[PDB]
């Protein structure tokens, strides 16, 4: 129907118009318009078939399909693409129709293929390796949820070591300490760190304001990146603020610093082996910075990290909380999936603002500033100091 | 966004005017604007949340929450759900927060909880029965399917012992088999059974015209249901035809006939034991109707149960296969990831119109005339007779 091609039309001009916040907040508008027009039986349907996809493009990224797909140049036949990577050819044929139906791959009017923005997407290596996390880590726990929840009659879910993760692989660690024993799961992780979130906190950091009179001499640190990975938030603060001086650390443990010298600058960040449940070993920073950090652990765990810092602190340091803050109400199915997938994997949770100043309370830290960067799911700069 | 709450406008203005298949249209078209409009981040944080969906369906499900929302006057509190249906109560907050961020429940400006259009889908006996096979048996066979293909080096699956479904459940039995042991399962079955999909072939099927001077003396049947389960479809013929003479038989295992006697008319429809396995008892029949049955198994086997009918047909007599139909090209979500689940549960397959055709003629049918009642997932009456 051409009344379909015209709200077709319309959206993608008004997408066009917006900026990345506004088109999130129009997709969001797009699910909720699917979820209040779909039939009781659509609804179900919808439920039953979703679960598809992430086998699929779990499939398609064993087969190198959306890497070979999005290097060709011209539509391929199902034949081409199934004698190319070594797949049976009714297999590629039917794994294909269900990819295009679901816009992974596009189906040309001569029942060909072409790369879409979601093969593309998932020729990414990082991105890859997102969707093969959600695939062997995410899948598994919440498989185990409902009837992990049924057998211990619905408790809370406060401990990391009980929770649906250790009915998922049947053991008796949590996802942290288990992880470390499965090579193929740290191959992954190690590749799911290189991805890197835009936008980021220097967006709307007001790093010039938070610095005051701060003086980075005679030897000071500007910023300790705690579990900083591949040091994405040093090497982007470097690239805004190449002027500012004073030393800029990244701390983590050994194997994530060795992946990360590759891609560090050669010089200006510094590579400090530290894990974080031990006292912060560099005094008197400006700003000790903990991004997607805290939200792994549960409030008990999250207080220790904070506690190791407060003692290194200046009354002119600050540390900045960098993580989800989903408001009290309406928060969006991005920041309430993540809650329950933290949930059962990691005994962890989401934090409004008012559960992190509660939480930084307890470690004597108080609210100075919040700087959000991302909408409608909140991102922000939480800018703590001593009480 | 003005801009968000004018599209929304806009949308469901459009979608109240037009029907059934223009909202089922424009609703793939808002999924495709979706997938399009998403960031590469978005489509990996979809495929790594939207399978929470079912996991918390099953939760609530678990606890009675949504037949209890539904039947509630007022909104709600978290704590007031937690405390009736024996749940933790920031458990319960976390789970209604979740579902009400994808519409299975509503949050009011208050923080309390109504009935959305999807809590009361959920709360139908056999719509939750559809949820939950989707959480216990699609789950499980869609979690195996990627590993099987890889050690399997990507086989054409063609054999209803020999797929995913026999590493998802650690068996040598084909599905069906296999559920026949499993009594939850069973149960579970026959409550999706009750459900009944709308709109139904008889909105299409020309009858008159395809009886055309057919008679039903001595006793013949006008209808033979085979696999008919509740018998929906016989129902629907008497209530739409009356006067039209002929007996009207449904035919399945006896404990469906069984369940199905107390949603039956007392008169007008016969309940005889019949597996479609084993030779068609009922000679010269009008109609011999398979609703929804050949798509749940390989060639190999749906070609015998044809065979089984086609030694007691006249000329006079046709076999109706009512199932999917989906198209050459551009085929839908509904109609694409079917297939993949049934080729991962049963090892069968979707089928076009040209591939149901090829079937038929293998049993010496040729099809006469094809009657679509769905669109634009097609659904059609296709009606055979000898060759
Ligand atoms: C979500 S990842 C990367 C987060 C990083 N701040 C970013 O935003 O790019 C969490 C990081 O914590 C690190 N990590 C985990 N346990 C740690 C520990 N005990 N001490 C220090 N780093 C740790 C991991 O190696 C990983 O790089
Ligand atoms: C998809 S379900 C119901 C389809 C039904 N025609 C309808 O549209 O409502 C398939 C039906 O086949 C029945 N069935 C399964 N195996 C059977 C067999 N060997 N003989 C007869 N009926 C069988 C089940 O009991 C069930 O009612």
């Amino acid at each position: 129907m051409e009344t379909v091609a015209a709200i077709k039309t319309l959206i993608q001009q008004l997408a066009q118009s917006t900026d990345q916040f506004g088109r999130a907040e129009i997709n969001d508008a797009l699910r909720e318009l699917q979820y209040s027009l779909e039939t009781p039986f659509d609804t179900v349907m919808r439920m039953s078939l979703d679960t598809c996809q992430v086998a699929v493009a779990r499939i398609g990224s064993d087969l190198g399909l959306f890497k070979h797909l999005s290097q060709c140049a011209s539509p391929q036949s199902a034949e081409e693409l199934a004698d190319h990577l070594g797949c049976g050819r009714e297999l590629m044929s039917r794994l294909l129709r269900y990819m295009a139906s679901v816009r992974m791959v596009q189906q040309t009017d001569d029942i060909k293929y072409i790369s879409s923005n979601i093969t593309q997407t998932l020729a990414v290596p990082g991105l890859e390796a997102g969707m093969r996390h959600a695939f062997e880590n995410l899948w598994p726990v919440l498989m185990a949820l409902p009837d992990f929840l049924a057998e211990r009659k619905y408790p809370d879910i406060v401990d990391a070591k009980d929770t649906a993760f250790q009915k998922a692989f049947n053991t008796d660690q949590d996802c942290f300490h288990w992880l470390a024993t499965q090579p193929t799961r740290i191959a992954n992780f190690k590749v799911l760190l290189t991805d890197e979130r835009t936008p980021n906190f220097l967006s709307t950091f007001p790093l010039e304001k938070e610095l005051g009179s701060w003086s980075a001499e005679p030897e000071k640190a500007l910023f300790v990146d705690i579990g900083g990975g591949m040091g994405h938030a040093c090497i982007r603060l470097r690239e805004k603020y190449p002027n500012q001086p004073g030393r800029v650390i990244l701390q983590d443990l050994p194997p994530v610093l060795q992946a990360a010298q590759a891609t560090l600058p050669l010089s200006g960040i510094e590579s400090m082996p530290h894990n974080f449940h031990t006292p912060q070993p560099v005094q008197g920073a400006k700003f000790y910075f903990l991004r997607l950090i805290l939200r792994d652990f549960p409030d008990h765990q999250a207080l220790e990290i904070l506690q190791n810092i407060v003692p290194a602190m200046d009354a002119e340091s600050r540390i900045v909380i960098d993580d989800g803050v989903p408001p009290e109400k309406g928060a969006r199915w991005a920041e309430t999936g993540t809650d329950i997938c933290i949930m059962s994997a990691l005994g962890s949770k989401e934090r409004t603002q008012r559960q992190w100043e509660e939480l930084a309370a307890k470690a004597g830290l108080q609210l100075q500033a919040l700087y959000q960067y991302t909408w409608p799911v909140v991102n922000a700069a939480m800018v703590f100091s001593l009480q």
